[PDB]
């Protein structure tokens, strides 16, 4: 449904114009970092706008060097990304560049407004499908190779979530 | 169909969020620029990514203050927009807050990539879809009041056609 379209928009808008130069921004900071795009797919839609205070042990650190470009007759349209260390049991465990898919507030603000068409109820498949469209898309994508990693999840930890795919 | 989703994520995602905000960055920059956002919708779905030379009646002039704010993760994430003059007949005509409507490419490589499910041929009936989605939106929209123009335009000039809404 309206997920396929936000899914497709996540890649061709955003994904494939970031991942092919994401390992040259991160070898530039170093200059201790994953070499991914760790991207967060609550499947209730729920997405704070701060990630450090939606997970004590996730903590903003730093932004990646910024990416510009001219898009659409906007000048120097910018793309940066924020760098976070994910706590356990006081200790630094990892560190990642880290993000929501922002895609899925867009699902959640349809979700409540009447114009829109679009139940509340169907927030969750509509997630799921976005979930599902993405994984083809990327599967097949040159510009994914390694790259980024999908964290969907559905809660009943966030940081022990992402430690556990940054674990090897 | 893709279109209605799109339509409601640049509303969402773009401009819910910048038009509350743009005539006080259109004051700031004063400190000659009409006081809405100029849209342009190709029908065609060809956005261009360098407007000044789509026309060489359009030209770069200068960008708005960014505006920023912490989205899904990403600690300021940037809103830029750039500003034109249009020439008529080697004259200073108008000014103003112009761009493209981004998600017309989505349309576009979505229709170029086989995976995406989506024919060549529905290109501009997509368009329109979008067109008139984002029209019935923003109709109603509080975010809107004055604050932005749709410009939707068929190839068989375009800074005549955008000097005409300026007209008055
Ligand atoms: N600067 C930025 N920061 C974060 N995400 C971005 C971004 N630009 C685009 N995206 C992502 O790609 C999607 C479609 O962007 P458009 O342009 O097509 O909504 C967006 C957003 O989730
Ligand atoms: N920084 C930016 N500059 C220009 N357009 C933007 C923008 N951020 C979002 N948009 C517009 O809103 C749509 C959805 O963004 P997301 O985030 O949901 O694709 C995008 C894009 O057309």
């Amino acid at each position: 449904n309206v997920a396929h379209g936000l899914a497709w928009s996540y890649y061709i808008g955003y994904l494939r114009l970031i991942l092919p130069e994401l390992q040259a921004r991160i070898r530039t900071y170093n200059q201790a970092v994953s070499q991914r795009l760790y991207i967060l797919l609550p499947l209730d839609c729920g997405v704070p706008d701060n990630l450090s205070m939606a997970d004590p042990n996730i903590r903003f650190l730093d932004k990646l060097p910024q990416q510009t470009g001219d898009r659409a007759g906007i000048k120097d349209r910018v793309y940066s990304n924020s760098i976070y260390e994910l706590l356990e049991n006081g200790q630094r465990a990892g560190t990642c560049v880290l993000e929501y898919a922002t895609p899925l507030q867009t699902l959640f603000a349809m979700s409540q407004y009447s114009q829109a068409g679009f139940s509340r109820e169907d927030r969750l498949e509509q997630a799921k499908l976005f979930c599902r469209t993405l994984e083809d898309i990327l599967a097949d994508a040159p510009e994914s190779q390694n790259n980024c990693r999908l964290i969907a999840y559905q809660e009943p930890s966030l940081s022990q979530e992402v430690l556990r795919h940054l674990r090897q």
